[PDB]
């Protein structure tokens, strides 16, 4: 037995939350959303939002239709009382005139004295038009389950002012949660003389011709009793809002997992991080999986291909273990993806309840006085999220902040610098400074606003939820986490073709290295120069230990590591070298000067070559990112998006380059590539037995 | 012409804030605190609010008796209504018993329903003594101006109860600000049956026994008609707290830019950032006194005998500017001392305020109706100081993260690691991350009380201050103040002891390294190996160049820098000695290995020597520390307190030492070797021209 809803409502949270999303999006891109009173989505809610021509459209159950009627009959007859039924259903105030042989005056006081916002001039003070539709479609779905005493008329109106994107100006502030927002759009439907929509291109409309090129079926409303109420009364602002809020929320709560596994593989990471055995000791399921995302990337990666300590490619960090933004990503992101989920079944509730007073129960044959207008679901799921999107967005700052660090990031460049010339290519200084700057106006967003509560409307109202409010600020605090993901995503696209430059580079040199000590360690009186053999195995292996970033720009400088350890070498072996040091023609001390000449005369132009062929689609080692499974995402960045490679030496700076990914991610042509990067996982983490 | 006050208010401002501090100091230890009504100051009201036995004690001027006795005649007469005066004060509900054939009924009743504070068992519900005290004082004094209508004689019960420091308890919760907290003043001088005071060695009193204690001179008060309101309307609760809160605000301040110079010193800071220009420039008072105060220590300081680029002992910072919580300190600093002192002015006002209602107006007749009662004053000050608090904590917690951090402290070790074995000494690690729990805490702390006020008693308190929840919360933000000072403080003396350990195993090492080369580099066939001399004066610099820190606790080992630089240097002599290094008695390269043992043999012993010598007070060169304007806090904290040095040999732990300072600081003990490090200072700062 389940008699107070908990159990149907934990059900809801089975299942991994990838699936959830996934299913969210292919829900998000259906041609028709059908409305019913009872199904609707987040998904259905971004869908219609959008005013993108996807061509979604909505349509009306007319399995509703029955329950809608007889409910809007029901005050009709209610209105007849004494030698009929009874007094009267209810407005705020028995007296006055309501349709009998009066004429629904006070439905008209209702949405004038409602219409109580300010526009002023231009868009500041207008509710988003994306947001306004949002709130139209939750407005119907709320009323579609027969219990508010409104005319299904109604409700195809709106329909068609949805179809047709034709969206009336609704005011952005005046709700404590959504009276005064709500009742502009009555305003519209009763063609009151301020009423305003926009049209598809943004042409101020009068109600007139709303109406025309909505193709209502009809002429303005005359209110009935009841129905003032039912369309003002609801919470479908904040949570239309909260809706839109929370489908990306979910979006971007998968792209900041994958983005933590990209970001472990580009720093060399050790993946023992993300083992099973970790995450299951502490239970939390968000944990769980995330550690189990990140591990489904690491494991296909390329990179992940690590040779050990006295490295020649990547290594574990056994020694100075891996920071914190880098080992405990699972852990941090686990509590913010349950918050996300937890929030999103609360808002679909919401979207549909019956949020309006009274309720008209024709079953029973009475209305039913009661607070569903308290939209406190509303509220509390926005503050709690906009926490979550903080620390979503805190963790982005600091493994972005790990990843321009030169003394943190195993080997790349300050600033993933990408040109030949560092003292000319100052990388992502500038984006760094600016993900500061977004990490801090998201901590201060990250405040509550529902304890900030008035006792309004002449302490009547003494608790209030201020849902939209709080939706209002929640949504502010995702446009900055998309600023944040924009700018690190095209962070570690850089990082990928560094860690790229890198290999190739680090082959030339010991590729020359080795031809130079071939020549030059070898001379003697007749050849063989005992001994040569241990000398250049051991110049290799200063190549491979060292970062290439130390030193390529100038391989040959005496103050730069390279030249400096590869002496270091030389004059190691000398001193192990007897007395065969002792005699110049078998002297390795002798020959120093000349392996460094020698070196100094081939090396530049060696580098340089690689690295224009490189340059030309053509390096001697591929781009081991066309073998990871996070190869859709770069992908997409760098090929579809045409995203390219900051560097110095070009003119372009970082913020046209981010352009493009701010731009795709607001379309959501981020989804698929970010998808397919776990598109062959099975849903459990790897075995540990 | 000053109609308004404002020009008053201005000239408080003038003078530096640091001859405001020491004038505060000054007040403070006075033995006598003389109230007229209007000279209080939050010095006196720090003095008072201690219970140490300073001797303080509490005079009332008799120069404000006549006016105290005429408005409490006044209000006698005036309650003689019809055939003799007029109707009646006011009360709060003119129709009941006052004195008349009655018997102060209402005064009774105004106290009782007004104890609705809760206190449990046990001190987390109670205000602290030290605050009832200030409460007290306050409270005294804004009666004292003769607008109150209370006998004086009340007046000198409550200055019985400060003198022989018997403390009514009053609950530390329950007000918007101070009704509830000061009808429990009230219930003591009435005897009410539930009163209960604290003897000075912390023994619950009955009344009775209070009064005894105290020598009131009288049994309990029968208020009078105004007496009841006169006691429990003013804003004393939240004024005093803030007095004593920004009393020591006022001195951390003082104490933040003095660090702020004494890390400068050790951090080896290019002492220009204090250069007047700069500060002139912005014409900020605040900062431009905070770089005057910082420029007076490093001016007189030992360590900026600094020797610049390829250093000797301290550099500028040219490549690799200084970091900001160094260079921008007295940016930083100046807006939260000019916050902190105009939030001083504001709370001198309030204590020295009548914040009754009705104010009973002798010279004209009649009792004047108002709003003193609102503590508007206290809450936004208190708002705004906390944000200033937190903003130094934050300054504080940035400076410690660069000393403590090798790559960032110019040489100093990781963690200030003070032993032999850095394996087995981790510094400051622990109190690091402690640290970074006092900042985050503040920065919560920061956030204001003034913008969560509810509409209050039955909608009449529509606005209310907020003003002792305020103190309480600043209050709470200096303590933890308190907790980074004390830490900060003694990490910059472990900081001055490493730099001395430094200067002489550097002192050390170049003799050890000199003795040696001159043994090894001169041998030949007949003495002088052509060449030496400048082999041994490179070597020399190598070390002078080097970080002692990063090579002393192993100092010849093969993979530390200074057994390599020093080959690296003989390596570059026998590549530039020509055809003599082709004879093996004139080879630097075959000296190597020699010279190389040698040191080994020596160096070792000769540092464990230098070094003990230092540990017994007998070091080659003294501590610089002795030669700087800073030296009486590095005194004070090591001499005065026996703050020791912190070792990994030594088993005792960072805290213990910490105690010291901590315990030190809130007995005031830390203000006057602060203010001695600034003595000699003329308030201006170093000219420009």
């Amino acid at each position: 037995e389940d008699p107070l809803y908990w159990g149907i409502a934990a059900e809801a949270m089975t299942g991994s939350h990838l699936d959830e999303v996934k299913k969210m999006v292919a829900e998000y891109r259906k041609p028709v959303v059908k409305l019913g009173g009872e199904t609707l989505t987040i998904s259905q809610v971004a869908a219609i939002s959008a005013r993108d021509g996807s061509g979604v459209t909505v349509e009306l159950s007319e399995a509703a239709r029955a329950g809608v009627k007889a409910s809007s009959d029901w005050v009709m007859d209610s209105m007849n009382k004494g030698t009929d039924s009874y007094g009267v259903t209810t407005g705020f105030g028995a007296t006055s005139h309501r349709r009998t042989k009066q004429g629904g005056a006070l439905q008209k006081e209702l949405i004038r004295f409602l219409n109580a916002g300010i526009f002023g001039n231009g868009s500041d003070n207008t509710l988003p038009h994306s947001a306004t539709r949002a709130a139209m479609l939750v407005r119907i779905n709320t009323l579609l389950q027969g219990y508010s005493g409104i005319r299904f008329e109604i409700l195809e109106a709106i329909t068609k002012f949805l179809n047709q994107n034709i969206t009336p100006c609704l005011p952005l502030r005046g709700t404590i949660t959504d009276l005064v927002p709500l009742s502009y759009i009555a305003g519209l439907l009763t063609g009151r003389p301020n009423s305003k929509a926009v049209g598809p291109t943004g042409v101020i409309l009068s109600p007139e011709e709303a109406f025309k090129l909505a193709g209502v079926e009809g002429g303005f409303f005359e209110l009935q009793p009841k129905e003032g109420l039912a369309l003002v009364n609801g919470t479908a602002v904040g949570s239309g809002m909260a809706s839109m809020v929370l489908f990306e929320a979910n979006i971007l709560a998968v792209l900041a997992e994958v983005m933590s596994a990209i970001f472990a593989e580009v720093m060399q990471g050790k993946p023992e991080f993300t083992d099973h055995l970790t995450h299951k000791l502490k239970h939390h399921p968000g944990q769980i999986e995330a550690a189990a995302i990140m591990e489904h990337i690491l494991d296909g990666s390329a990179y992940v291909k690590a040779a050990q300590k006295l490295h020649e490619m990547d290594p574990l960090q056994k020694p100075k273990q891996d920071r914190y933004a880098l080992r405990t990503s699972p852990q941090w992101l686990g509590p913010q993806i349950e918050v996300i989920r937890s929030s999103t079944k609360m808002i679909e509730r919401e979207i549909n309840s019956v949020n309006d007073n009274p309720l008209i129960d024709v079953s029973r044959n009475k209305a039913i006085h009661g607070g569903n207008f308290q939209g406190t679901p509303i509220g509390v799921s926005m503050d709690n999220t906009r926490l979550a999107i903080a620390a979503i967005g805190k963790l982005m700052f600091a493994q972005f902040s790990e990843l321009v660090n030169d003394f943190y990031n195993n080997g790349l460049p300050s600033n993933l610098s990408g040109g030949r010339n560092p003292s000319l290519d100052y990388g992502f200084k500038g984006a760094e400074i600016a993900m500061a700057s977004y990490c801090s106006e998201l901590q201060f967003l990250a405040n509550p606003v529902t304890n900030h509560v008035q006792s309004a409307e002449q302490h009547n109202q003494d608790v209030n939820s201020l849902g939209l409010i709080s939706s209002r600020k929640t949504s502010e605090a995702v446009e900055i986490l998309k600023l944040m993901s924009t700018t690190f995503l095209v962070g570690l696209c850089q990082a990928i073709d560094l860690r790229h430059l890198e290999e190739n580079l680090k082959s030339t040199v010991k590729n020359t290295v080795s031809s130079v000590a071939k020549r030059v360690l070898t001379m003697g009186v007749n050849g063989e120069l005992h001994p040569s053999r241990f000398c250049e195995k051991d110049l290799l292996r200063v190549v491979d230990r060292e970062y290439i970033f130390a030193y390529i720009d100038d391989p040959c400088s005496a103050t730069y590591p390279l030249m400096q350890k590869l002496r270091q070498t030389l004059v190691e072996h000398a001193l192990k070298n007897g007395d065969n040091e002792r005699n110049l023609s078998t002297s390795i001390f002798q020959k120093i000067a000349t392996f460094e000449d020698e070196l100094k005369a081939l090396l530049p132009k060696e580098v340089e070559s690689a690295r224009a062929a490189l340059e030309s689609g053509n390096p001697a080692i591929p781009n081991r990112i066309e073998e990871c499974r996070s190869y859709p995402l770069y992908k997409f960045v760098r090929k579809e998006l045409g995203t390219e490679y900051l560097t110095g030496e070009k003119v372009t700076s970082p913020g046209e380059e981010f352009e493009k990914v701010f731009i795709a991610m607001s379309k959501g042509e981020i989804i698929d590539p970010l998808l397919e990067c776990l598109e062959s996982w099975n849903g459990a983490p790897l075995p540990i037995c």
